[PDB]
């Protein structure tokens, strides 16, 4: 598992992540967008944007990044023990969304990506670490529910 120690490392910086959710969703879906295309597609919502600068105009996109990290949020806070809210989120991301477990993983790269951009000081090699083992957890107990579903990736 997460060591306590590791578990400390990430919701540090996590708690500095809440000082400015939009902002960060934000930067964290714009990042995904750009590095891989083929994510925006899966999104009706936001498929209509074309540049940098109109992903960055829209508020919607801001609202729907909000609700992103703050669903990923909850489940970090429970340290492992988040079985009732990642349940929800596997079947909607299973059968409705239909998103690969590979997109998964982009959206985790952009994720620390942004963490490590907006803090420095305070994201060195140890929290990097321990952020993505907390999302390689994330991944695996998605993947345990797709696969039960019939969608594997
Ligand atoms: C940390 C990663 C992610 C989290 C925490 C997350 C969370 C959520 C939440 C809470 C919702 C709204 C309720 C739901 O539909 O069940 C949602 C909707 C959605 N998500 Fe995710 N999501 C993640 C990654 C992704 C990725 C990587 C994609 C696509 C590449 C994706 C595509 C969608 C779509 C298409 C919707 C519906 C948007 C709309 O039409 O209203 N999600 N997500």
């Amino acid at each position: 598992v997460l060591s306590e120690g590791e578990w400390q490392l990430v919701l540090h910086v996590w708690a500095k992540v809440e000082a400015d959710v939009a902002g960060h969703g934000q930067d964290i879906l714009i990042r995904l967008f750009k590095s891989h295309p083929e994510t925006l597609e899966k999104f009706d919502r936001f498929k209509h944007l074309k540049t940098e600068a109109e992903m960055k105009a829209s508020e919607d996109l801001k609202k729907h990044g909000v609700t992103v990290l703050t669903a990923l949020g909850a489940i970090l806070k429970k340290k492992g023990h988040h079985e009732a809210e990642l349940k929800p989120l596997a079947q909607s991301h299973a059968t409705k969304h239909k998103i690969p477990i590979k997109y998964l993983e982009f959206i985790s790269e952009a994720i620390i990506h942004v963490l490590h951009s907006r803090h420095p000081g305070d994201f060195g090699a140890d929290a990097q670490g321990a952020m993505n083992k907390a999302l390689e957890l994330f991944r695996k107990d998605i993947a345990a529910k797709y696969k039960e579903l019939g969608y594997q990736g």
